[PDB]
RNA sequence: ACACCU
């Protein structure tokens, strides 16, 4: 086995110097939050501080980001430091860096990859759109340090993933399936996977995924290093989180009950089902006569997606739509053009709710109300990434009632003006 | 239900 070098890390000075006290002023400030009895390092609270090649340094520069996001303050250092742990920060506000560049710098310091070496970094997703937008990211930074990456993932040819893995890939970004598959089948290994990254955990962890997950993860040497990810991390997953974690940190950014990004403008329209498609059309004649007009409409299931994107089209509107039920190379061409702008409706299943990141949509709107108070805090950070701000709209019937109470909890948390009609369901 | 190899 390929010696794991794990301590690397290098505390700069202008963080060393802080006292406890200090420290703790710099996390209230940042709104962050770390578990009690955990072994943490201090935050770092500039890119210098993070230990990364200077080439990362130049892209990091030439992109115009110029501080550190709080889940990057207290994530960048703990990530380097080599603990496994739980990084849970808002929709839109840094967290796929947060796991990349610290990646980038464990791979460097650790012998060059020989041939028949399976990756150094694993990143696993829940959906195939996630996993293409995980891996640019990576290439884009992964090239400064010459390194390799591939994405593995349903619905596209094996042969281009197999020669991926076969040339060498450092980083390899994929969702559980596919690479179950290759597992399997001997088409690459995990015998030099030191640094495992679960990102949308609590959904990686859920009831479809987790028997995916213990499967993967029986294959992974028990040093490796375990990195856990999301906007979401409700009571329900963390025990069975341990089953994946040795000796962990978990760190939090925002309040420590469920919660939404709060750029986000929430509005909720108590209304009949029959109501819905009236008041979608008058939402979308206001919307499209405004310049930036880019919306995301999520509904339940793909059979709602399919019918309400045909009577969408059939009266004119630019919309188009992506669930499980298309073939991986239309789900491709939607989001590109969604992303480009030709398309500037998209109608999405939660295929779409999680992690994906285009960077100018304005508006979401929840046809249907989720399943969950977690899917809802989720679809509605599409919008407000980064430092932008969004608007989110959502249709709650008299059939959602048992989702009102959590309903309002992240409304008050988020500190929205609450529908009376909501208030009244309860 | 929704994702997630074939
Ligand atoms: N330190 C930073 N300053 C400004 N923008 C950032 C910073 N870090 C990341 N971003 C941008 O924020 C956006 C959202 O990041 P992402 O990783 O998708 O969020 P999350 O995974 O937390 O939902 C991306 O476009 C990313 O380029
Ligand atoms: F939480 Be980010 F939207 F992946
Ligand atoms: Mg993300």
């Amino acid at each position: 086995l390929p010696k794991f070098e794990k301590n690397f890390y290098v505390e700069h000075p202008e963080v060393a110097r802080l006292t406890p006290y200090e420290v703790d002023e710099l996390r209230r400030k940042k709104e962050i939050t770390v578990r009690g009895g955990d072994v943490c390092p201090k935050p770092v609270f500039a890119f210098h501080h993070a230990n990364f090649p200077q080439y990362v340094m130049d892209v990091l520069m030439d992109q115009h980001f110029t501080e550190p996001t709080p889940i990057q303050c207290q994530g960048f250092p703990l990530a380097l430091s080599g603990r496994d742990m739980v990084g849970i920060a808002q929709t839109g506000s840094g967290k796929t860096l947060a796991y990349l560049l610290p990646a980038i710098v464990h791979i460097n310091h650790q012998p060059y990859l020989e041939r028949g070496d399976g990756p150094i970094c694993l990143v696993l997703a829940p959906t195939r759109e996630l996993a293409q937008q995980v891996q640019q990211v990576a290439d884009d930074y992964g090239k400064c340090s010459r390194l390799k990456s591939t994405c593995i993932y349903g619905g596209a040819p094996k042969g281009p993933q197999i020669r991926d893995l076969e040339r060498g890939v450092e980083i390899c970004i994929a969702t559980p399936g596919r690479l179950i598959d290759f597992l399997e089948s001997g088409k690459t290994n995990l015998r030099r996977c030191t640094y495992l990254v679960l990102d949308e955990a609590d959904r990686m962890l859920d009831m479809g995924f987790e028997p995916q997950i213990r499967k993967i993860v029986d294959q992974i040497r028990p040093d490796r290093q375990t990195l856990m990810w999301s906007a979401t991390w409700p009571k329900e997953v963390r025990q069975l989180a341990e089953d994946f974690l040795r000796d962990y940190t978990q760190i939090n950014v925002g309040n420590l009950e469920l919660s939404a990004n709060h750029n986000i403008l929430q509005i909720v329209d108590v209304c009949m089902e029959s109501e819905k498609d009236h008041k979608l059309i008058q939402l979308m004649e206001e919307i499209m006569a405004e310049k930036e007009n880019k919306t995301i409409i999520f509904v339940e299931t793909k059979r709602r997606c399919d019918d309400l994107t045909r009577r969408m089209r059939r009266d004119g509107w630019p919309a188009m739509c992506i669930h499980g039920d298309k073939s991986q190379p239309e789900r491709d061409w939607v989001l590109n053009e969604f992303r480009s702008g030709k398309a500037p409706i998209l109608i999405a299943t939660d295929v779409a709710s999680r992690g994906l990141d285009v960077e100018d949509v304005k508006f979401v709107i929840n046809y249907d109300y989720p399943n969950s108070s977690e899917d809802y805090v989720h679809r509605i950070g599409r919008t407000a990434r980064s430092t932008n701000k969004g608007t989110a709209y959502t249709f709650f019937t008299p059939g959602n009632l048992k989702q009102a109470r959590e309903l309002i909890k992240v409304l008050e948390e988020a500190n929205q003006a609450i529908n009376p009609k909501l208030m009244q369901l309860v």
